[PDB]
DNA sequence: CGATCGATCGATCGATCGATCGATCGATCGATCGATCGATCG
């Protein structure tokens, strides 16, 4: 959000979603984010759009980005005999994305 | 007539494990602070 005094009112500035619309957004190390920052992400790619209510703006921005995301195992190493669902603390619902 | 032996059963030492509990280290959600600026007022 930034202010404008020509006209007063909110003005609102997109973030990297925003910017890769009809692009790429590459998210490394996806795993180590807090799920707050994960579940933008999730909505991302589900809605191909970004929904905001902050500083008395209510608007929806086009996102229309794909994904690439590199992460690691638990503990470091895979355990070949568990499944995807049971080596990463990403959330199945996430995986499915 | 009895002297030798290979098998069976009861009992015990012990080496071990499962269920349960409180205690130790740690992730992390919530509270607070701060920094620049803006809107109202004198």
């Amino acid at each position: 959000v930034r202010k404008d005094p020509i006209t007063k009112e909110w003005t609102l500035e997109g973030g990297a979603l925003v910017l890769a619309d009809k692009g790429v957004c590459l998210i490394d190390e996806f795993d180590k984010m807090n799920d707050q920052d994960r579940t933008s992400i999730h909505e991302a790619m589900e809605q191909q759009s970004i929904s905001i209510s902050k500083a008395g703006i209510v608007t929806t921005l086009q996102a229309r980005c794909s994904i690439i995301a590199a992460a690691n195992p638990n503990g470091g190493r895979y355990n070949s005999t568990l499944p995807l669902a049971q080596n990463v603390s990403l959330t199945e619902p996430i995986l499915s994305a």
